């Protein structure tokens, strides 16, 4: 049983020479079947539930899923027995960095930012014709290898789409990380449908372009400072269609805040960029532009081609019993 930070990091004999990558625990490791490495995340989800939930999920839809802007899992390491089984192994292709990292560090060309964004919603086509939502699309589920082919990862927050059961009160919601959560959330939606991705995805076009987060809320509260701070006021059309008082009457309250535009945030963009930048970032959820639309926008011309922007084949739809389900959803790995 190898160690690598104090930890067992068991996976052998496939997988060898292990390395640390960061924080459950990832390593690369050598496959000895497929000679390449590969990235093993250990998994340790089974004295919390709400890790049992985010687990199984993640397994149930990358193991259904199958398009080349999307991570797969390779394989899945677990003992042969529900009694022996403490932690989970996941398998899957290395990725050399993801967008978070190369933020940090790079400047994006614009033929890069396009290219990125292009990857993206393709993968988000193929996810949304599952009826699946991301619901946590930011720039350190994106990866990205050297040469720059992108993948989308982790789906341990997703959800099957529910667009009749999206209504809720003000300022209860928390879905996504707060930079990249639309305004909805914070007003009267519970972040059921496919409109909540669009707007993390236009978070993370301004942030390609720019190399700083649009919207960086300090706290929860901060966020629809931030957001309303570049929108401006929402129009009376907007309002209306926010039936719920509270969070119609918060949004009364606020002073007149205009615009600002976004060749003044964004003076070095592409103009197209910044048109399908301003329709993803739609203060309605209604007017957001929709995957598909987004796909075709001008920004894409050079890519876009909806005969390789494939589609699902058919839509998705207690701890110890979601301990029997990992089990279950892991044993196709199992020798024989």
């Amino acid at each position: 049983p190898e160690m690598v930070r104090g930890q067992v990091f068991d996976v052998g004999p496939r997988y060898t020479n292990l390395s640390y990558i960061g924080e459950g625990m990832v390593c690369s490791a050598y496959d000895n079947v497929n000679k390449v490495r590969v990235a093993i995340k250990k998994i340790s989800p089974f004295e919390h539930q709400t890790y049992c939930q985010r687990t199984l999920r993640e397994i149930k839809i990358l193991l259904r899923f199958r398009h080349e802007n999307i991570i797969g899992i390779n394989d899945i390491i677990r003992a042969p027995t529900i009694e022996q089984m403490k932690d989970v192994y996941i398998v899957q292709d290395l990725m050399e960095t993801d967008l978070y990292k190369l933020l940090k560090t790079q400047h994006l060309s614009n033929d890069h930012i396009c290219y990125f964004l292009y990857q993206i919603l393709r993968g988000l086509k193929y996810i949304h014709s599952a009826n699946v939502l991301h619901r946590d699309l930011k720039p350190s589920n994106l990866l990205l290898n050297t040469t720059c082919d992108l993948k989308i990862c982790d789906f341990g927050l997703a959800r099957v789409a529910d667009p009749d059961h999206d209504h809720t009160g003000f300022l209860t919601e928390y879905v996504a990380t707060r930079w990249y959560r639309a305004p909805e959330i914070m007003l009267n939606s519970k972040g059921y449908t496919k409109s909540i991705d669009i707007w993390s995805v236009g978070c993370i076009l301004a942030e390609m372009l720019s190399n700083r987060p649009i919207f960086p809320g300090k706290h929860y509260l901060d966020q629809l400072n931030h957001i309303l701070g570049i929108l401006g006021s929402p129009s009376q059309e907007d309002l209306n269609c926010i039936i719920n008082l509270k969070a119609r009457n918060y949004l009364l309250s606020l002073p007149h805040k205009n615009k600002v535009p976004w060749n003044r945030l964004f003076p070095n963009a592409d103009s197209k960029a910044l048109d399908l930048l301003d329709k993803m970032l739609t203060f309605n959820p209604h007017k957001r532009i929709e995957v598909e639309q987004a796909l075709a926008h001008p920004y894409l011309e050079q890519y876009y081609d909806p005969s390789d922007e494939p589609i699902a084949e058919a839509p998705f739809k207690p701890k110890e019993k979601l301990k029997e389900l990992i089990f279950e959803e892991t044993a196709r790995f199992q020798p024989g």
